[PDB]
C-alpha cells in the first residue's frame, strides 16, 4: 500500500505531521522516531516500509519544532514534551481501525530511542519498544555547562523582549563545537555527504531542557513492558558504554541486540535484513502475531 | 511600606500574580516560593513583611496553575516549568527600577524550596539561594505507581476528547491516600484548622511530570552561588534524611541550619525570630549589605 501523509493533535495544542505506512490487513503497529535534531525523511522511511512489508504499520512523523509538525521556536528539543507527545500519537493510533490496540509498539533511533524509552516508561498502552543507538546522555563535560546556561538565561530575557530565540552552531566559525553537540558535529558531515539535509543549528534551550532529564532516572519503570536495545558495537558518538549502561538500568523483560562491528551510523550498510529480522522477532514474541 | 498587587508574564505566555513587599529604599531582593500546591497567601507573607523590615524588597506569587496566576489545568505542579518561571521572575526584578540587580536571592518553602535550589542550578544572576524543609522525593511507593501513570494516560485521551482535566483528592473516600499524596494529606488538616484555605485537589499530571524531575541530577550545579538549606530536624513529611541526602549532593559555598527539634512546619510555632536572623544573616554575608 502507498504511504499517507497524517497529522495528529498534540495535549499542548500542536499539529504534528507525519507519514503512516498501512499494513495490508489489521494487525500490529509501529509509532518510529528519528534521530537528534532531524525529521523523519531519512533513513527511517525504508525502515517503515520494510516493516510495513512484514504486517506492521508504521507511524513516522516530524517531532515538535522539526520538518513539517508545527511547533515555535524550531529545531527546540525537549524529550520530556516529545515523549509526552508519543502518548498523543499513540491515543491516535488506537483509533485506526487497521491497528490493533494490544500491538502497539515504540520504536526510536538515536535521540529518538531515548524518547521511545520514556514514553515506554509511562504508558502501558505500549506493548513493546525498541530503541536503536540510543542517545543516553546529552551532558558534554559539565564544566562547560556554564557559558551555555548563561547564554539560556539571556535566551530566556531577549525573546521576553520580542527578540528571535538564540541557536548555537554545531561547529563554530573558529572549529569548535558546543559544549553538547559533539555527536552532532560528528553525524552532520557524515549525512550530508549522503545527501541527507542536515539542520545544523539547535536552540540554546535544548541544553537546558537536557540538564533536567535523565533517562536512567525512568527506564526502571519500563517493565514490565517489553523492551529491546539495539547497540553498535563500536559506536563512538552515542557511546556503547552509555547505551549498556542505560540498559543495566532496565528491568526485565529487556533483551539487547549488540551490532558487532558496527558504530553509530555505519550498521546501515551491514546485513539490515539480519538486523530488521531480529527485531521482528522480537516484536512477533511479545505482541503475538 | 504597603504591599503591592503585581505580576509579570512568563516566557511561555502567562501571567503571574503576586505581592510586592518594597524595602524603603534600593537594596536587596528576594523570590518567595511557597509549598507544595499552595498559594502565596499562607505563611510567606509574614515571613516576606519581616524581611521588608529588614530591608529585603520580597515578591511573593502564586505558581503556575495556583491561587490568582494563569495555568490550566489548575494546580498541575510542574517543578521544571516552575524554576524556569522563577527565571522570568529574577528578570522581572532585574528590568524592574526598584532593586539592586546584583542581590537577587531566591527563597522557597517545602515543594518551593526544592524549585529554588533548581532554579539557583541553572541561573547564575541569583545572589543567593534559601531552601526551607525542601521536599526532595515525591515517587512514594514505586510500586503504587501504575494507577496513577493510567490515569494520567487516560486524563491525557480525555482532555483531547474535549474532557475537563481529572484530578485526584488528597484523601479518598475509603480514607486511603493517593502515591505521591501523603505530605499533602497530612499538611491539609493543620493548616485548615488554622484557618488556612487548602486546595485539596491535584492534576493527575503532577505525578506524571514528577517522576522525569530528580532535584539530585542538578544541585551539584548550584556552587559557587551560596545556597542555605533550613532542614528541620524530626520531618516526617520530607524525610530530613532526604534533606540532608540533597545537602551533601551540593558543593560549598552552602551552609546548614538544623531547626532541632521541629518537624516539618511547626517550627513556624518556635523561634522564628532567630531562625530568620540565621537566614539574614546568610544574606548579609553573601549580598554585601
Ligand atoms: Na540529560
Ligand atoms: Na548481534
Ligand atoms: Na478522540
Ligand atoms: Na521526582
Amino acid at each position: 500500500l502507498p504511504r499517507s501523509d497524517v497529522e495528529f493533535t498534540t495535549l499542548d495544542g500542536l499539529t504534528l505531521r507525519g507519514w503512516l505506512f498501512p499494513a495490508s490487513q489489521r494487525g500490529p503497529a509501529l509509532i518510529m522516531s528519528p534521530g537528534f535534531n532531524m525529521p523523519k525523511d531519512a533513513i527511517l522511511p525504508d525502515i517503515a516500509k520494510w516493516f510495513q512489508e512484514h504486517g506492521i504499520t508504521c507511524l513516522l512523523y516530524d517531532p515538535r519544532g522539526i520538518g513539517a509538525s508545527d511547533g515555535e521556536p524550531r529545531n527546540d528539543i525537549d524529550a520530556r514534551q516529545q515523549a509526552e507527545h508519543l502518548h498523543d500519537a499513540v491515543t491516535w493510533f488506537k483509533e485506526n481501525p487497521l491497528v490493533n490496540e494490544k500491538q502497539i509498539a515504540l520504536w526510536g533511533l538515536c535521540f529518538g530511542g531515548n524518547v521511545t524509552l520514556a514514553a515506554a516508561a509511562f504508558d502501558k498502552r505500549v506493548a513493546a519498544a525498541i530503541a536503536v543507538a540510543p542517545l543516553i546522555d546529552s551532558t558534554g563535560n559539565p564544566e562547560r555547562r556554564q557559558p551555555i546556561l548563561e547564554l539560556a538565561m539571556h535566551d530566556r530575557a531577549s525573546r521576553l523582549d520580542g527578540e528571535e530565540p538564540m541557536y548555537l552552531p554545531y561547529v563554530n566559525e573558529d572549529g569548535s563545537i558546543p559544549n553538547g553537540l559533539q555527536l552532532a558535529a560528528e553525524m552532520m558531515p557524515a549525512l550530508e555527504r549522503l545527501g541527507i539535509p542536515v539542520e545544523n543549528r539547535i536552540s540554546v534551550q535544548t541544553y537546558y531542557k537536557s540538564l533536567s532529564w535523565n533517562i536512567l532516572n525512568v527506564v526502571q519503570y519500563i517493565s514490565p513492558t517489553p523492551a529491546m536495545m539495539v547497540t553498535p558495537e563500536l559506536d563512538v558518538s552515542c557511546p556503547t558504554e552509555d547505551q549498556l549502561n542505560c540498559f543495566e538500568h532496565m528491568k526485565e523483560p529487556k533483551e539487547l541486540d549488540i551490532l558487532k562491528g558496527k558504530g553509530h551510523l555505519d550498521w546501515v550498510f551491514g546485513d539490515v535484513e539480519s538486523i530488521l529480522n531480529r527485531q521482528l522477532d522480537f516484536l512477533k514474541r511479545h505482541m503475538a502475531f
